Formats: C-alpha cells, sequence, structure tokens
C-alpha cells in the first residue's frame, strides 16, 4: 500500500455516507460521479451499529459493498474507525464511558481492522473522527479514575519557589495527558493487526479546541494530521468576508502541528445548512475553489469534503451534500472537479509545493488560554478568546499585505538555532509566559530575532502569577517595567508623538518606563511603547491591545503599516507582498522546484488592482477563474476571484 | 340523553350565545363584596360566571370538605338568575396559579378521586350549575417526568408499544416515543377525571379549556376528546397567547385561536371559557389593558367564529400575591371600567337578537389551512430547542398564521385544522382549497389523502418545506420523494440565504418576499415557473379533475418577516377557485390591517369587520348578494352601495338583504 | 483611642499581604503609606497563611506588617479571616457546619488573643462584607439553623380577616440569621479583647439592603462600614452619576450607623482588568469626589481597596493605587491631598454634621421581599427586581440636582416617636408593601406637621403581599382618595396636568383616583390622575403613576424636580442652600461644623456651569477647590470633574 508523502499527489476527495436502507445502484450513482469529478479519494465511517448483529458477531456486508464499489472506480478509502453509539450522535463519543466500554472499543477494532486491512484500496485509518470536546466527562467513572489517577502521579506545591501563592491547572494538564493517552491507545490496538496502513486524525475548532492538542506528541504515532475547517461550525471568530483569512490560518496552524509529517484537510463544507450549523451558508462554487487553493497552497496534500452524498434522517438530513437530490452535480462539485483536473495536468507543480516562509512566526501557547479562562464571560478581551482573536489580528493584518505568517504553539517553533537574522516572532496578547520561554526568546532575539509584543502578553507566567507584580521576568528582554494598564472605551486611539501613528486600541492602555530601551510617547506625554536593542535582534513593546483593536474597529490597515515598518528589509526584498495595505485580499506565495507562485483572492465588493513588490521575475496568470489580467505587477482580479501567478 | 340529562341544560350549536365572567372566590371576601358582583354581573347583561372550586378552600383539618364558602357564591348566582361552569380544582400550593396538569402519584391520584366524589356529589344539587371544567389549562409545555406516577404511565406506554430503529426499506428512524407517549396521556388523564364526574353526576355538560394553543397544539388531540366531552373550551389572552402577533393583529389572533378549538370541537359546540377582561400589573408575557374597543372586537370574532359563550378572567381580581387587583373587568369600589360596559352592549345586543345570534353558522370559503402534530415534534428535533425564524420552534404555525392573516386582510374565511380534522373521505373535492405551509412532515397515508384530495377537484397550494420529511423524521427527498407523484416534480436544492430575501420570477419582473431558503426544483409532468436566474423555483401540476400548487421557498414566513401580506394575498387569490370569489363576500383588494368574516343564520348572511389600521378605510365589498345594511357599529360606520367607510378599532356587522 | 463622632476623619488603604513578599517591599508600602497623609490600613489576617500542618498558629507573617506599620505610625483595622479556598476572594459568610464553627472559636481565640497586644491595633472588622444573594442552604450549618428557626416561628396561611398570605419565612430567617453570626463573632472577640472597637462593612447596599437589620447591629458593633466600589455596586447608575451613587450610599450608611460613627471601609483605589462588574479606573477628579462626598455625609475615614496588588490569580495587579515599581499613581497623590486638608483643618474636619433638609427618603425590606415574590425574578423596570430602589434613588437624584441634602434611611431608622414633624417632609417612592403598623405612624407624622410625597404602587399590598386596594385601602383615611385602576401603557408616557404648569415622565403605569376629602389633580384628558389631603397640621401629595422611574426612564429629573420644590415647606428652601434651578449632572450638599456652615458642589457635566445658589445666609468663600472654580456674589463657575466646598461667612 502507498504510503503517503510530502511529494505526494494532492487529490480532491469527498466522504462517502454509508447507512442502511441505500441500494446498490445509489451507492454506484455516487462512486462513478466521484470518479468522473476528478476525485481520487473518499472517506467512509466504519459504523460499529451498522455492522454489529444482535448475537454480537460482526456482519461486514453494507461496507464490503461500499469498499468493493470505491476499488471498481479506483477511489482509495480513508476508513474512521467509529463503534457503536447513540443514533443522535452526529460527531462520536470521545473517549471510553468505562473499563466495560474500553473493551467494547477494543473488539470493535479487532474484527473491523483484521477484515477491511485487507482491501487493496485502503488508504488510511482515521483513528477517531474530531478527536476533543470543550467539556470532558469528569462525571464518568472512567475520566474521573484516569484523572484520581494522574493527580497522584504528579506533585504540586500550592505555594512556587520565592513563596507566593500559585494556579497548576491539573485539570488543564491532565486533558492534554488524556487525549496524548487514548489517541496513542487507538493507534496501539490498529497496529495489533495492520502495521501496513498511514494513521490519520482530524482536529477541529481549532481556534477554541488548541488548549486539548499536543501535536508534537501526537507526530510520534501518526503519519499524517488532519482537520476539519468547517465555515458553519469553526470560523465565529470571523465575518464570511474573511473565511480566507480563517482557511489560511487554520491551515497554518495543522501544518505546524504536523511538523515533519504531513497534512490534509480530512473536513470541509460541501453543502448547504437547513437546521445544522452555528452560523449556516452554503458555499458558493467561489468558495470551493478559494478553500482549496489556500490548502494546497499552504502544503495541504488533500481536500476531502463532508459530504458527497448527504444522511437521510434527523441530523443534518439532506444537508452538506456536493450532488443535489437527483445524485447530479451542485455548482459547488463542478468547482472542486475545475482543481482535480489542474492538479492531473500540473502533477509536478502540485505534489512539490513548500510554503515561502516570510520567516514571520505568530506563536500562541496552551497555558495563556488557561489563565484566561481562570481570569474570565464568552464575547473582548474580558472574554474566552481574546488570546486567540489578538494573534488572528495579526495574521489578518499581514495577509492584507500579502505576507504569508506561520500560526504555531510555542512549543512547535525551533529555539535551538544559532541564527535567527531576518527571524520575526509576534507574541499577541499571550498573557502568559514562564521563566524557560522568556529564556528561549531571550536567546531568540540575542542572535538577531526581531520579537513584536503587545496587549498584557507575559503579564502572568503558567502559575496565573504576575511577575509586573513580584518582579518583572520580561524586564531584561524588553528594556522597560510596565506602570499602569487603565480600562478607558471597547475601542480607544494610541495617537503616537509628531503623528506618526494613530492606532486603534481595546479596553485597557499600558503605560512603560524605559531603562535600557528607547521610549515611544503619546500625544498626552505617556510612554505607550519601546524599542529594545538587545543582541544582534530587537523588541517593539505596545502593552496595549492593538491587534484587537484592530479587530473591534474591523481595519487593520494601521496595524499592517506599522508591523511593516518593523520588519528586517530581506523579509519585503526577497517575498512578494502588497505595495500597501488592501483591505479584503488576500495573498500567499509558494514554490514548487525552485519555481514561485502567488495566490491571490479578492474578497472586497469591487474589483481591485494590487500592485505585487517583491520577490523576482515576470507574472504569468497560470490559474485565474475570472480572467484577471496583468499589467507589469499590478493584478486586475475581480470580486470573489482566485489567482495562482507563475513567476518566471 | 334527555331522561340522563334532566333539568341540566345541554348546551348545542342552538343554544343562546352568553357573555360572562370567572367570579373570584377565596376566604376573606364578606357577604356584601360577593352580593355586589353578581348584582353588577346580572345588571352588566352576562347570565353566566366560572368559579375555581379550590379544594383548599373546602378541606378542614380532619380531612372531611366544608363546602360553605362556595355554598355562598351558588347561592348569590342563583339569586340573580345566573348559570355556574365549576373548575374541578383540587388541593396545590397557594402559589399555583394555573393548577398541576397531572397526579404527582398513586397518593395523589386518590386525593383527587375523594376530592371529585366531595365536590361533585355536593354542587350538581344546585339548578343552576350549567358544567364541570374537568381541569383548568390542561397541558404544560415541561411535563413531569421527574415525578413517580409520569414516570411509571410512560414506563407503562413504552411496554405496550414496539417500535423497530429502521423503517421498511431499512433507513435509520426516530420513533418520537415522548411526544406520542404525551398525546395518550393526556387522553388518558381527561378521560379518567371525565368518569369519575360521571360516577356521581351524568346530568351536566362536561367542559375543558385547552390554551396557548398556537404552542401547545402538538399536546392536544382534539378528536378523542370529542368522545368525553360536551363542549370544548379555550384559553386565549391577549398577554400570553398571542406572541406571535403584534398588538394591532390580535384580531387575526384571535380568529385563528377561534378556528382552531372550533375545528377541534366538530360535531361539538365550543365557547372561550377564558378572555383578558382586565390590567396585567406584574403579570403576562406581553402585557396590557384591553381597550373597550378590543373587548368589542374579541367577542364579536368569536360569536362569528360559532363560539356559544364569552367568559372573561376576571369579574372581579384576586386579592394575594399573584395577580392581585390584575385582570377585573370591575374597578376597585366594584364599578363598571370601559370594558365590562363594552362587554354589557353584546350581551344586550344577543337578547335583543336572540334568533339570529343562536344559528350562527361561520361561512365555509372552503379554504382550509392544515398544521399537523408530527411537523412540530420533527421541528423540535431538528432546530434542538432555538428560540427566535425557520431555524426555531414555531415556525411551522407561524407560516399557516401568516396564510390565515394575509387571508384575512382579502376579507375571505379560512378554516385552521390539525390535518385529522379534516374529512379525506368525500367523493367530490371541486372549488375546494388545501394551504399546507412549512407542514415539514408528511407520511404516506396522508399523501394518499392528498393525492385523492387533488384527483377529485381540491386545490393544494404548499410553500416552505412542507414534505422534506416523514413521521419519523427521515427525509424522502433524500431517499426517493414521496410526493414525486402529486407535485409532477423533484426537489433539486435548498440553499440558505439571509432572514429576507426576494423570488424574482423570469416574467412580468414579479417579486415574492422568502424567509431563509431558496428552493429549486426539476418539473417531470408539472409546468415550471423560472426566476431571472434561469433556476426552477415553483411549478403547477394538473392531477384529475384538481391542481397543485408548490413553491419550496418560505413565502409565508417572507411576508411574515417583511411584515407585508400584500403579495401573498394577490398570489393566492389569483390560484383560487372563480367560484369561491364569486359566492363569499371579500375585499375588492388587499387592505393591511383590516379584516372581515362572513357567517350566516336561519338562510340570511352577515359579515363582520374591523378595522385595525390608524386611518378611516373605506372597503370596497364584492362577492355574495344584496344590499349591504349595518346592523351592529360602535362608531357611527356607514355604507354608500357596498362601500363601507370603517373609524380605526371600529367593529361593523352587515346584514345582507 | 476608641472612634466616636467627635474623631478627626483619617484617609487610608488595605495593605494586601501574603507570603512571597519581601521585608523591604513591605516596608516601601508603609513609608510612601505615611508619606501620602494616610493614618491607617487594614490587613486580611488570613487563616490560610497563620495555620502550621500540625494546627498551631505561626503568626510570623503578620507580626511583620504589624511592627512595620508600628514603625510608620500607622493604625490597623484587622479583619478576621479564617482558612478558606485560595480562590475565595471575599471570604464565606457563614460556617459550613458545627465543626466549621469550632475551627472559627480556635482562629478567632489564637487571633485576638495575640494581635490585641499592639499598640497600633485599632479596630476588628468582625468579617468582610456580610451578606449574601444566596444562602447555602444545601451545607448542614445553614440547614440546621433554618429548621430550628421554622419551630421557633408560627405561622398562618390565613390573616385576622381570613385572607391568604405570604409570610417571607425566608426572607426573615435571613434577617435573623446575620444578626446572630455577627453577634456571635463580636462575642468571641469580646471572650479575649474588650479594648478595640468592633466594626463590618456591608455592601452592594443598592440589592443587598433586605439582608441587613442595622437597628440590631448597633447593639455589638462600635462603628459601621461599608463596601462602595464604582465596579461592582452601582450598576443602577451610569458613570457620570457615580457622585449621586456615593452620596446615597453614604446617606444609607450613616442612617444605618444611627448614635454610631460610620466610615466607608472599602472603595475603589485603581484599576479593573478582569474583575469587576462595570469595570474602570477611577480618575483622580473621582477619588477627590467620592472623598468628600463621604466626609460631608459625617464619614470618620476612607479606607481605599487596595494601596499594593494581590500578586497570583483573581485580582492580581488590580485595583492598586500604587504603580508596579510601587510609585504614585494620580490616585494616591488625589487622596494625599485630602489627607493634607484634614491635618491643615482638624477642627472642622473633626466635627462635621450633615444640613438636614429635613427630606428623608424612606425605603423598606418588605417592599423589596413582596417585589421578589411579584417580579418572579426578572431582571432590567417597574416589572423587575430592583424598581423600589432605584424609585427612591431617583427622587435622592433628582433633589441632588436641585442641591438639597435628603437623608436615605430603611423605616424602622426613621425615628415616629416625636411631638412635631413641622417642615420634615417624608418621600414613599414605589415602597409598594407598608403595613397598619407603619401607616398609624405616617398618619401621625402628617397630623403633627409633616409633609407625606407618595408615588409609583406606593401601599398597594401589605407585608403579607395582601392588597388593601382590592379589599379594603388601609391609606384612604391619609390620603383623602382611593384607587381606580391602574392601566398598563408605553415604558415611557406624559402626565400632563390640567394648569399647563407640570408634564411629567411617567413608567408603565397610569393610576386613576377618586378624591373624598382631598382636592383632586386632573390631567388634560380628564382624568384625576393626582390628589393634595391636608390632614391635621401637614399635607399628602399622591399620584400613584411612576414619576420618578418616569424620570429614570426618560433621563430627566427637572420635572420632578420643579414638582417637589413646589411641595416643599416654605422654611426648608430659606434655611437650606440650594440651586435657583434644576441643573442636570450636578450635586450639592452642605454641612455645618461648630456652627459654620459649608457646601459641597461636584460638576458632572461636559461644560462649566455658572450655579445660582440661594437659602442659607452670607458669602460664599472658596475653602477648596481642585480646578480654580471662583465665586462672584452667590455664583459659583465650576469646571468639569471639579469639587469645591464653599465657606459661609
Ligand atoms: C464533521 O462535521 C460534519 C458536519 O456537521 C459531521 O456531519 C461529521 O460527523 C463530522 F463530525
Ligand atoms: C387563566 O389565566 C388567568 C389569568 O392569568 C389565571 O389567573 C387563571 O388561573 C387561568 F389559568
Ligand atoms: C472588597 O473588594 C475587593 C475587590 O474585588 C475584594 O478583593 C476584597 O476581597 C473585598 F471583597
Ligand atoms: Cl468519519
Ligand atoms: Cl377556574
Ligand atoms: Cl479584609
Amino acid at each position: 500500500a502507498e504510503r503517503i508523502s510530502k511529494q505526494s499527489t494532492p487529490f480532491v476527495g469527498a466522504q462517502i455516507f454509508i447507512e442502511p436502507g441505500q441500494t446498490q445502484e445509489q451507492i454506484e450513482q455516487w462512486f462513478k460521479l466521484l470518479a468522473e469529478s476528478n476525485m481520487t479519494t473518499c472517506r467512509i465511517r466504519m459504523f460499529g451499529k451498522y455492522m454489529k448483529t444482535p448475537s454480537g458477531t460482526y456482519d461486514f456486508t453494507l461496507f464490503d459493498r461500499a469498499f468493493k464499489l470505491a476499488d471498481k472506480y479506483h477511489i482509495k478509502v480513508y476508513a474512521t474507525l467509529f463503534p457503536d453509539t447513540e443514533f443522535t450522535d452526529v460527531g462520536g463519543f470521545k473517549f471510553p464511558h468505562s473499563r466495560e466500554h474500553q473493551k467494547e472499543v477494543e473488539d470493535y477494532i479487532k474484527n473491523v481492522v483484521s477484515h477491511f486491512s485487507q482491501y487493496k484500496n485502503l488508504a488510511a485509518w482515521v483513528l477517531i473522527n474530531e478527536p476533543g470536546t470543550p467539556n470532558l466527562p469528569f462525571n464518568e467513572p472512567f475520566t474521573k479514575e484516569r484523572f484520581s489517577d494522574w493527580k497522584k502521579e504528579h506533585n504540586f506545591s500550592e505555594y512556587n519557589e520565592k513563596g507566593y501563592p500559585v494556579l497548576n491547572f491539573e485539570k488543564e494538564n491532565f486533558i492534554i495527558d488524556y487525549h496524548n493517552w487514548y489517541l496513542n491507545w487507538l493507534a496501539n490496538q490498529v497496529r495489533l493487526y495492520d502495521k501496513q496502513h498511514d494513521l490519520h486524525v482530524n482536529p477541529h475548532n481549532v481556534f477554541k479546541l488548541s488548549g486539548l492538542y499536543d501535536f508534537p506528541t501526537w507526530r510520534t504515532f501518526l503519519n499524517s494530521l488532519g482537520g476539519s475547517a468547517h465555515a458553519s461550525w469553526h470560523f465565529g471568530y470571523f465575518p464570511r468576508k474573511a473565511y480566507t483569512v480563517a482557511m489560511s490560518a487554520n491551515a497554518e496552524l495543522i501544518r505546524s502541528g504536523a511538523g515533519e509529517l504531513p497534512w490534509l484537510m480530512t473536513e470541509l463544507q460541501g453543502g448547504n445548512n437547513l437546521y445544522s450549523g452555528a452560523n449556516p451558508l452554503c458555499p458558493t462554487a467561489e468558495e470551493i475553489i478559494q478553500w482549496l487553493w489556500i490548502n494546497f497552497a499552504t502544503e495541504a496534500k488533500g481536500g476531502i469534503f463532508w459530504s458527497f452524498n448527504a444522511r437521510s434522517t434527523a441530523a443534518e438530513a439532506g444537508e452538506w451534500a456536493m450532488i443535489n437530490f437527483k445524485n447530479k452535480s451542485s455548482d459547488r462539485l463542478i468547482a472542486a472537479a475545475t482543481i482535480g483536473k489542474f492538479i492531473t495536468e500540473n502533477v509536478k507543480m502540485m505534489s512539490n509545493i513548500k510554503t515561502l516562509n516570510s520567516g514571520i512566526s505568530i506563536l500562541y501557547n496552551h497555558e495563556s488560554m488557561w489563565v484566561e479562562a481562570a481570569q474570565t464571560k464568552l464575547n473582548n478581551g474580558r472574554s474566552i478568546g481574546a488570546v486567540m482573536c489578538s494573534p488572528l489580528s495579526y495574521f489578518e493584518a499581514l495577509s492584507e499585505t500579502g505576507l504569508q505568517a506561520n500560526f504555531k504553539e510555542i512549543k512547535e517553533f525551533d529555539f535551538s538555532l544559532n541564527d535567527y537574522t531576518d527571524q520575526v516572532i509576534i507574541l499577541s496578547h499571550q498573557i502568559a509566559l514562564d521563566n524557560k520561554v522568556i529564556k528561549q526568546l531571550e536567546s531568540f532575539v540575542e542572535k538577531g530575532g526581531t520579537l513584536i509584543a503587545d496587549g498584557l502578553t507575559g503579564y502572568y507566567d503558567y502559575q496565573a502569577h504576575s511577575t509586573v507584580v513580584s518582579g518583572f521576568a520580561l524586564e531584561n528582554l524588553f528594556g522597560s517595567y510596565p506602570i499602569e494598564y487603565k480600562i478607558k472605551e471597547n475601542l480607544f486611539s494610541l495617537d503616537f508623538e509628531k503623528d506618526n501613528y494613530k492606532l486603534p486600541a481595546h479596553l485597557w492602555k499600558g503605560t512603560i518606563e524605559t531603562s535600557k530601551a528607547t521610549p515611544i510617547m503619546d500625544k498626552e506625554g505617556e510612554c505607550i511603547a519601546c524599542i529594545n536593542q538587545y543582541g544582534k535582534g530587537k523588541v517593539f513593546w505596545i502593552p496595549s491591545p492593538i491587534a484587537l483593536g484592530a479587530r473591534e474597529s474591523k481595519d487593520f490597515s494601521e496595524l499592517s503599516k506599522l508591523t511593516v515598518s518593523l520588519l528586517p528589509n530581506k523579509i519585503l526584498n526577497d517575498n512578494p507582498h502588497f505595495d500597501k495595505h488592501y483591505k479584503d485580499v488576500m495573498m500567499k506565495s509558494f514554490k514548487s522546484n525552485g519555481t514561485m507562485y502567488s495566490l491571490i483572492i479578492n474578497k472586497s465588493a469591487s474589483v481591485q488592482t494590487v500592485d505585487i513588490v517583491g520577490g523576482k521575475g515576470k507574472a504569468f496568470i497560470l490559474f485565474a477563474n475570472k480572467n484577471a489580467h496583468s499589467t507589469a505587477n499590478k493584478l486586475t482580479i475581480s470580486p470573489e476571484e482566485t489567482v495562482i501567478i507563475k513567476w518566471k
């Protein structure tokens, strides 16, 4: 069996939804049209409920029929392990209920994997669909016992080294280790019966659930990392006109989690919300093309849509499907097919995509989210999600300048190199940093790194103890000390001395006293920011939330201008970007075998002319779904259009 | 039925209608206050009261019953020739405003048995007793599945009912065990109360007042209730039950609430047991003090819809805690508010026109707006309990209510019926119309009935997600569309849009407001209708002698969300059989915030007209026969030919000569 | 020294002591506190930070703080605060169990025996922020105490006349349980220390006043405290009226205190980051406003929470008057100007007495209890919890914008036993519950010359939620009239009087009446909406529409001000300094010290205002002004956010 690699040819595919009641004729209609739509791959939920007989023995007939029809039309299968559960459980249970239930799951895996491993068209086991839940069942006897056990193996003091009170976040650290444990245990159960096939898993709702996910530990037992990125469930932090930015960030976040492993998007929205979804929609054809290009330009090795055909009963009946109710192509499948086709006509290019790293990394950490949950309310600086919305705003501001940026958990960043010249780290409202990471940040800047920090970055440590109160742990690196935070309106202006910038800011104004660092003053004569030279590199610190400020004002233009002014000149010379900020336009570049490309998407209401500067060579338009044209390096791109430029 | 009836009134479809009010009896009241109430009730041309027979105010420490407090009230009613609707109301907490809806326990069921034995044995002996109300406001949004009696009755119910997790074809299903149990449990307890009363009194009418009917209709099997009731009641409180409407459309609300009870009643007569008589202070969801104009509107709408009475809550007020000095028609000196003076003008009109008011029959246009329990049950499962709109609880009722409103503003009667209350057994349905507006659940059995109805000449109008699911929440739209035969077409996609969008038709530049979802179809036998974008959005199928119009976008919820039913009125009129518009009086065109409904009495035709607009309106009435003569008008309306000039808030009855 | 109504007032602040802090940091705090003209601190005596594994007490951490306070001549309010979870910010309000009650006995014995020995100890705070909306009826100690309470109290389900009743067992138990536990704490302290003042700080008083029997508390306290935090307690007001809020909060505690002196134990000293319901950072201008409003209302001190901040979790680096380098914020520099003014005017500031206009705005527990039962717990407005307090607070605001003092009292804190009430005024604004006993006291008050103003649903119910309006109006005698109807209307409507003199905003309900002895007042629509009754030497004005809630909802108190002034005895307007007319967002309140009269004026508007002060005697001289106010004759020109003290010569 073919193992996936960073050189595999990317695929477009879709969920094939198998339940009892379906006829051989309907199932074949689906696989035939899937193959005709230039799709290579399906995913199939291996429902234990539809394989278990009254007596307890397994009947594989319903799924044999589907696997055999996939094989006939040369379609390879991602098979999701999905034990018996309530019919009304849409997404599946995330952990065993009990020791008795764990044994039902052991028996389920033995039966399913032993049988279905024999099909030559099996491409992967999905160990579990959508691992992680906001609310873990601490009520249930299995989780209660595993948390009790976990606490006895971990010693915690109620005070720190200096004698101050601390929080230890026993619950949050247990939850990380419990996810690590059960996914590793599922991988091991599969490996008892099949060592030949790729192990995959699709983390979801990542801008809220990232605090459950230790992606570096997962790399030890996975072959590839998946994701669900549903416009209707996961992008609540954005308007629809910025789902481009949402999909870009979601992709960057999984890519970072994947590390040395290849990644793909296991779940994209293929169809209409009727009664389902939190932010319901029907993706436009234009949106299908945007989502596929953003994923592939971000190194994705596939895009699987949920779903090809629809469920028939209760939750989500006749929703999410790419085919209409006569089993023919919606404009969404016609659009997905144009991308399948582009791939088979440009195999060498699409098989070898590497993101063009600007060298900008936007870092988030679990501990900032844990501390925020303890200090806060659901809306905003004083609510759950500011610690993610803040980095997402820098991310958006850089997208509207046409620059790539990574989006990583801080443990996924490599702090071991000897040189970080022309590398940039943005810590936007990462309210919790400990001594160990401050040393890594000290090392990074010393060796040439640029560090940009805003909002309440470093206010607390990993124990929710504030060094701002006891003795500021970042005084050395920042070359300055915080004085006050004063709360203001939801939205206020930081007006810099000599009219250099008027910056939107959210909720709190910070004042500092500089020691080694160069002060920056506002028109009111207060010190609001500084630049510290620290070894070969530099630090820009502005302890007002200017990122949440741009988000709340719905204008990222001033955050874009400031951030560009702080970037090493090498980033702007070597990477294609926009001559200035463009509201609701995105660009992201990539390489394949030494050739550079640029993805451009216009999400504005009007035709835009973007001046692309930096990079090398003449823009040739390789892909454009609404007849964009270029004069020199000025691209004229229509609303909702996706453009790939090949630089010659 | 006549030896068993003896001297007691059997109410009938020929009974003389009454106006009446709740007389609120609690300890502390004096003989002088109680008499003041009954005296003024009689002087206000009211013939009837209702009295909550509080077990709490009759039970003694020892357990024996003391009837003194209620004897005093019944005797004073009899003195002023006032007949009593007596509500069975066992002992409960003082703070329990509406009363418990089911027994708590087997022990509690026996307290209720003993309560009924004592109260009915005693009070059946008064000659002025007109009716037993078996229970006040049967049904609750939230049933007590916690309590041991309900838990045991649901357990028992499930053991007597076998359900498969799959249908005939092999597909997964929901069975709605909870919802079907709740129907059968209401049927059971009301029937059991009726049987307890019948052990001791076979002479008097059994009555019950279902409430909040636009939300609670999925608890109510009215056809089964007919087996043990003599009349069907209702509560229709402007402050509790009309949340789906603004105040200026409480006319439409009261009209639909009346049509809904009338349909439930079938061969039984009905009356409105509970109307709002007075002011909300701290109580009510949408608080108000009814205007005099509103009291007259509500009474005429009910009588014109075959009601045999209107009982106001309340004549006098409660004195302590919940609703103290609220709801009363008398002021705090025990004299007439403008609300009682208004109610009295209607009592008087009745006693001066007895033959006419005793024989009212609604003039059926032949238009029937049908709802079903199962559409409400499936909606509750799909929306998972959101509360605002297509994607929330109540779209399945608001959609039919929009058609109903649009027909009211055209001056046409329409029935409002649960699908099981419609008669599908006739051989001819020429010039009959069925509207299925967003009835999202239809099974095979009912599709056959609809096929039969259209075949034999019926017109079927369907919009929104009608027929998307079956009674098991399985969607035939996905597996094989069960309505393909009747509609002569198949659905293609639903695409969600804004809260409010426009359906722009290919021809005549013509525009429908629509809510939430755009539906597209492929026609086989039916004639397609296309939009400007070249997609098929509606069709007309000729099926036997009758026709089907299908438009799977919600155009009814579309009119409701846009607060304009003018285009829904014009479209619906254009689909109607010509016979309906020739034989029934209606408006020459749509009139915003005006309502008309016609009725007959012994071969003479009448029309009720109410202006809820801000300005004097001149309505041209066409259809029917003869000269409009103004029989009733509370603000000096005049008519030149068939053009009525009617003032804001005015109620007019026209007699056709 | 024991506190008295002649004690010199102090400015002070919480000193927050927890493990981890160094001797050098603690000293920096006390040194700067002394340099900021502050004489006093409060210290939470955390049981958690004194208990050893073995169970014995180690006093080291607090010895260090007490000794450093003594070095800088700073006296200590010591809050009893037994062992509790680190995450419990405000502390438990009652013992969890009989076993827990014994841990608290042992805690008090150890802490009081030890710390009573320091010469700089000024007071024991028996418990921080007594009172909780929701009591732990779950927990075995409270369950047993409520069971016991019910067995000692017999209630009938009916009244004397035979009518059903509510008895409010829960609400009356809660009063008696607060009385009991605070008295029990006072007695435990007195086993070991009879030499030091006992203090307690009630909080969120506009919501929690129904938990507080202040007259009973006087029996065992030496002084009454209060928390009045802008970020937690002033939800019924916008920020531009926190002046009015602090004024009413002060009047409410002063009234509770009676013959006892009072002080504000907890004021907001600093910034909300993640904490607070209505978050802010007090301006320097706001610090000065709050201190002057409290002292002008007889406060003997203002203690800010906090001098220095907590370091971990809840409120870490929040609330502090010092910045993160341990130097003065503009808030501490402002507080210091007031400490300094005191030490330079000791005779004046030591003897402040409020100048009683004679206007008393009365609220009662029972109106709040009945409202909670009738609204069934809606939270927005006449049909929601808080109307019974918002209504009196609106009269209070309207009188503030006229420059008149008013008392704000629970009805049991008003003295009904005098023989003369000439030129005294009582306002009952939407006090929906009055019993026969209090109606007799009101009858007596008016007979003997009192003016009674009543609006909204005053007297609609009795203390058992029985409505005499329905059964036989208990206020017919005093009002000389009977209610006819209440009709619900819009949120906001206009009562337009027959005479073209008053158009009054009104909320929710229109009341109509029939007059017998009283003189009717008609509206343009011909309905009787109000009356004046002459009753003995005094008068009653009744208008049963809510005109106070009406002003609040319309954000205009100008018409309520003009009407109320027109009803006042001439003597109040001649003897008390007030404004020539209503001024939106300006407040004045006068006070005396040893026969000299003063006036506090605060401008909360966006612009310079010129207020004509009339009434009183003599020449306005500016004694205090933080933004160069001037007066020409009796016309004060006062800048936005400015606080002015006038000395009348
Ligand atoms: C991902 O999301 C889709 C859309 O709700 C689900 O149907 C699948 O179960 C999976 F959970
Ligand atoms: C109908 O509604 C009235 C008015 O609220 C209630 O008071 C009665 O109990 C009856 F339920
Ligand atoms: C008064 O207020 C402060 C601020 O929230 C609290 O920290 C203290 O515990 C006291 F409750
Ligand atoms: Cl799956
Ligand atoms: Cl009743
Ligand atoms: Cl304290």
